[PDB]
């Protein structure tokens, strides 16, 4: 149990506006038969254009949610919408783009998907709600076969040339006019009452419906997304590497470690409370600090509130010492907090759009985290960047120009000259700082939190 099989059921209730006296009995083999294209028992890699709701969700970076609507159907111009913002006007003869022929329109969907996709997945995936005129239009700008690698590269083929007869992943695919082997997923199979705008907004309420075909294209995807990562969340599905996940991980372990050692050494806290990750570690094992944790996984619907986290009666007060709050999300932070707090407005390859304001961080595994809210810090100011080592100067074992910093807080910079070993520690420190800032992340601490008490350390 692999692949959806082609002999599945299809529901065609959905289909029967645009597509009248549809049969009530459809499989998936009918349907794509139907759709125009032939698959003639083909046993090379792609044995359905449609795949599961689990294969979807392995592959949600290839997600791209697709809509047609009538302008006016073989005689009608259609209104292709992506959930990109896209919309393209094909003629049979919110960018909103004039009616042309689909010659021209096939260029434009292989450019946008594959500027769109090169660096997230080896694949797209049309996530739809359909009602027939999107499977319908397929046949005009997709080409199916057997599973083929890159003309220029050993990627997977996800584009063909009717110019030259090649195929390209989405790398190589410049000039290229038709999307090949592409995968789809019809979110009106999943058993929904009701149209697309009563069911996506029963949760989310920043997509609005503005009547053209890119609106309901993201409102598919956003929906797709809040029942695959908000309302059911699994955790231990894998994802491969695409970026510098590696690094922003080693630099996120770096940066708390340096964050709650310095604040335990300038406010010499007696109690931590460690709130979130259930299988948290001590960031700072050395430490004197009354280490407490307590289990909250991460909420991928609204933010935790604080009064469900630390009341209904554990050390109890809360407000002795010290509140970690990493990575966990809260409505509005207690004054005595170290935070980090994921931005899911930046933009980067992990950041997918989400759901309601929120995003889904990819990385090792999905995430689907609240919105950004600015108000949850109101008792906190921004942390600033230091660096901060007891450790001794000295160096063992990359040329030097002499580091000159206000915020490298060292023994040797107290002496007044900044030694080689701190230095190198230094600069690679504030590149791990500013990957994990770049990433998204963002740092908060309570308001008290000042380094000039770091230099007494050194004594
Ligand atoms: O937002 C981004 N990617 C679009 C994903 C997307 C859009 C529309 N419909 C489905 C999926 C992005 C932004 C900045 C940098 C890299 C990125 F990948
Ligand atoms: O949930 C996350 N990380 C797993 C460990 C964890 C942390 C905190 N609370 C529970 C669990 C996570 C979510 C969004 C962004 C970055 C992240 F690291
Ligand atoms: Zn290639
Ligand atoms: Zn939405
Ligand atoms: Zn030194």
């Amino acid at each position: 149990p692999t692949h959806l099989s082609v002999d599945t059921k299809f529901k065609t209730e959905g289909l029967c506006v645009d597509i009248p006296g549809i049969p009530k009995d459809m499989t998936y083999r009918r349907l794509i038969s139907m759709m125009g294209f032939k698959m003639n028992y083909q046993v090379n890699g792609y044995p359905n254009m449609f795949i599961t709701r689990e294969e979807a969700i392995r592959h949600v970076r290839a997600w791209i949610g697709f809509d047609v609507e009538g302008c006016h159907g073989t005689n009608l111009p259609l209104q292709l919408g992506f959930s990109t913002g896209v919309n393209l006007v094909a003629v049979p003869t919110p960018l909103m783009y004039k009616g042309l022929p689909w010659n021209v329109v096939r260029i434009k969907i292989v450019q946008m998907l594959s500027d769109t996709l090169k660096n997230l997945s080896d694949r797209v995936v049309f996530v739809l709600w359909a009602h027939g005129f999107e499977l319908t239009s397929m046949k005009y700008f997709v080409k199916i076969g057997p599973e083929r690698t890159c003309c220029l590269c050993d990627r997977r083929a996800t584009c063909f040339s009717t110019a030259s007869d090649t195929y390209a992943c989405w790398h190589h695919s410049i000039g290229f006019d038709y999307v090949y082997n592409p995968f789809m997923i019809d979110v009106q199979q999943w058993g929904f009452t009701g149209n697309l705008q009563s069911n996506h907004d029963l949760y989310c309420q920043v997509h609005g419906n503005a009547h053209v075909a890119s609106c309901d294209a993201i409102m598919t995807r956003c929906l797709a997304v809040h029942e695959c990562f908000v309302k059911r969340v699994d955790w231990t599905i894998e994802y491969p590497i695409i970026g510098d996940e590696l690094k922003i991980n080693a630099a996120c372990r770096k940066v708390q470690h340096m964050v709650v050692k310095a604040a335990l050494l300038a406010d010499k806290f007696p109690v931590l409370h460690d709130i979130g990750n259930p299988k948290a570690i001590k960031c700072v094992p050395q430490a004197d600090v009354e280490w407490k944790f307590y289990d909250a996984q991460p909420c991928s619907d609204k933010a935790y509130k604080i009064e469900e986290l630390f009341y209904s009666y554990h050390s109890d007060k809360f407000t002795d010492g010290v509140c970690l709050f990493w990575n966990c999300n809260v409505d509005r932070y207690p004054a005595n907090s170290i935070v980090c707090r994921f931005d899911t407005r930046v933009l980067s390859n992990l950041n997918l759009p989400g759901c309601d304001g929120g995003s889904l961080y990819v990385n090792k595994h999905a995430f689907h985290t609240p919105a950004f809210d600015k108000s949850a810090f109101v008792n906190l100011k921004q942390l600033p960047f230091f660096y901060y080592s007891d450790s001794p100067c000295e160096s063992h074992g990359i040329d030097y120009v002499p580091l000159k910093s206000a915020t490298c807080i060292t023994r040797c910079n107290l002496g007044g000259a900044v030694c080689r070993h701190h230095a190198n520690e230094y600069r690679l420190y504030l590149d791990a700082y500013n990957m994990m800032i770049s990433a998204g992340f963002s740092l908060w601490v309570y308001k008290q939190f000042d380094t000039y008490n770091l230099w007494n350390t050194f004594t």
